[PDB]
């Protein structure tokens, strides 16, 4: 069968790797909407229109299911997607909430997400409806202004502290909605102390087991709506080798 | 006297601190053009028009000299600024080149700069006219697409390696035009091995000694063209305390 996967960037290539490795024969089409790259800032409805278009493009590429590996899109576009694309649609939020609810002990769990994903309340609601005291904070948006220059040393593990304030000693499991410097993973586990961090990518990939008929030609096709700067090198580093990419709407 | 300092962001607050500390009485007006925050991408002439406007705003605020702490602006706008603002204008490139030329031993020196600053050839020319074999590379622009998630561990010190390839064992001094994850400072010195990294901020601040009449009321005024998200917190962390900021063109 053929799996379609989309994301606003190259982050979805992680989930895509989990899947390709677990589902050996399955065919895969990837769409990274690099042309509109900063999704997480835009309004709910723009997130929805963008998603509908990328999911429509994957559908017209003959795919059987659609995995939206983007937190923000998953948070606002899932319903609309399911209702308009006539295929099974899967997001990265529910397998993470499940994995969080499961892995916890004290049911006090934190979520570091994009200001737009944190704003939807999707994780919050889903965690609470699982009997959880949720501690959620938005991704710190620093790079636009400042560089990792000021933000190095003192200030890096002072921004962490201040940001993961409420989490201090109440949570034991964390959903890493998204990490952006200085709130990297190694920096946050060292402040929170060793906590069980959800692997949303393995949870998602694993989660499609019942829907996936593990059959096909192991084909992979990469598509992006903007052939951005170092994208071609990012691919070689995430997938392990060089994979040829196409501009979404080229030969088609 | 009054010193005007501008930057596209909050990075100039570092130079501003060096200056305030070295020139105890000097008055200071700061303008961060946060509204148009990603300068380093825009064309030369747009960089020049933007600069002219910020320098004009500082001039109309009665300042005596203007420090452009931005590499990109310094690289393309200095001439035009001097020619149109009737005051002494100082950039961050020449004090760094001087400090590089001086500190070297083998006159083989590298420059990690923004794609636009690296493109101007300003450092290159100035280093070469000082008898230097320059090794320059542009800042890797990753955050738009990818997050520091993929880029953590293996890939962080693999992007470094690949990027600081030509520098390997030929340079002994580096001008850190600008650092953006994963090419942080601690990550780059560990690959290049211990090399003498130029402190462009202390070089610039020190460099204004002959022009500065160390007199005034030690006043500080912060202005930004966009009262961005976590800007107010970035200030408390760089300067050490809370400083009230104004929107450029508010009360004026
Ligand atoms: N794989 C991911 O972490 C996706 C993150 C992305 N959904 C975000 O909101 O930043
Ligand atoms: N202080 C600085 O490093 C300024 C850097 C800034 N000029 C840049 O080009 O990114």
């Amino acid at each position: 069968m053929k799996i379609g996967i989309f994301d606003s960037g190259v982050g979805g290539l992680t989930v895509l790797k989990a899947i390709r490795n677990r589902y050996r024969k399955v065919d895969i089409v990837y769409l990274g909407d690099t042309a509109r790259v900063p999704y997480g800032i835009r309004s709910k409805d723009t997130i929805i229109r963008y998603s509908l278009e990328c999911a429509g493009f994957l559908k017209d590429k003959g795919v059987d299911i659609i995995v939206v590996a983007c937190n923000t899109a998953s948070a606002y576009a899932l319903e609309r997607l399911k209702k308009e694309i006539n295929v099974p649609v899967f997001g990265v939020i529910e397998p993470g909430v499940k994995e969080a609810l499961k892995k916890s002990r004290n049911k006090k769990i934190g979520v570091i997400g994009t200001p737009a994903t944190v704003k939807s309340g999707a994780y919050q609601r889903k965690l609470e409806e699982g009997g959880a005291d949720v501690f959620a904070k938005a991704c710190p948006l620093f790079a636009p202004l400042a560089e990792e220059g000021l933000l190095e040393g003192e200030i890096t593990r002072k921004v962490v502290e201040h940001y993961l304030k409420e989490f201090k000693g109440k949570i034991d499991t964390l959903i890493l909605g998204c990490t952006h410097y200085p709130l990297l993973k190694k920096e946050i586990k060292k402040f929170l102390g060793d906590a069980e961090v959800v692997d949303s990518s393995e949870a998602l990939s694993l989660s499609l087991h019942n829907f996936i008929k593990d059959d096909g030609s192991s084909s992979l096709e990469l598509f992006f709506t903007d052939l951005s700067p170092n994208l071609q090198f990012l691919i070689k580093l995430i997938l392990g080798r060089d994979y040829p990419v196409k501009l979404a709407e080229g030969v088609f």
